[PDB]
């Protein structure tokens, strides 16, 4: 049943409310989805002003029911399985020889809406670390989301590396680590081991002069065969 809410294009919205070494911000975002190819627009805003972090290292908690999975695959899609009423996801993401956010969201419709909302606390990050001294690179991130069933939650784990470019030519390593769990009661597709392939282009709308992030992204199950 929640697979039926995608066949379409979906309207997205997203809200983040964040505390990063107690530098408190908020985060609004629109666009669209459209799951039959994996594909996402959107437009985020800083709404209290400069964002406090990199946008870059925002984009992973900023909906993998937008993925394409192949029909071969559709047994294995947990994400649009909890749909309409949703999942909890949650993350920790290291950042190498610097901080961690911890992140829940609640994904879920909204009526016609597809509507992520966010808590974002980050602690322990370094005021001149690639960070809090803002010195990652705004260009594209990809990777391969490794995902698990978790019986014992009626849920998935997830696991996955994001190297950051630092302006110098070097990597920022952030270390994802999450678990989904269902909202509702409904049956939902608990998947064989499995991963995302993403891949996503940040750039800046010219006439945008608040803080800002524009998002291309195209995510496709993979690794079954
Ligand atoms: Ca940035
Ligand atoms: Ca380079
Ligand atoms: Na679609």
């Amino acid at each position: 049943k929640g697979e039926e809410l995608f066949t379409g294009v979906v309207p997205i919205l997203v809200e983040l409310d964040g505390d990063v070494n107690g530098h408190k911000f908020s985060v609004s975002g629109e666009g669209e989805g459209d799951a039959t190819y994996g594909k996402l627009t959107l437009k985020f805003i800083c709404t209290t002003g400069k964002l406090p972090v990199p946008w870059p290292t925002l984009k992973t908690t900023l909906v993998q029911c937008f993925a394409r999975y192949p029909d071969h695959m559709k047994q294995h899609d947990f994400f649009k399985s909890a749909m309409p009423e949703g999942y909890v996801q949650e993350r920790t993401i290291f950042f190498k020889d610097d901080g961690n956010y911890k992140t829940r969201a609640e994904v879920k419709f909204e009526g016609d809406t597809l509507v992520n909302r966010i808590e974002l606390k980050g602690i322990d990050f370094k005021e001149d670390g690639n960070i809090l001294g803002h010195k990652l690179e705004y260009n594209a991130i990809s990777g391969n989301v490794n995902i698990t069933a978790d019986k014992q939650k009626n849920g998935i784990k997830a696991n996955f590396k994001i190297r950051h470019n630092i302006e110098d030519g070097s990597v920022q390593l952030a270390d994802h680590y999450q678990q989904n769990t269902p909202i509702g009661d409904g049956p939902v597709l608990l998947p064989d081991n499995h991963y995302l392939s993403t891949q996503s282009k940040q750039s800046k709308d010219p006439n945008e002069k608040r803080d800002h992030m524009v998002l291309l992204e195209f995510v496709t199950a993979a690794g079954i065969t």
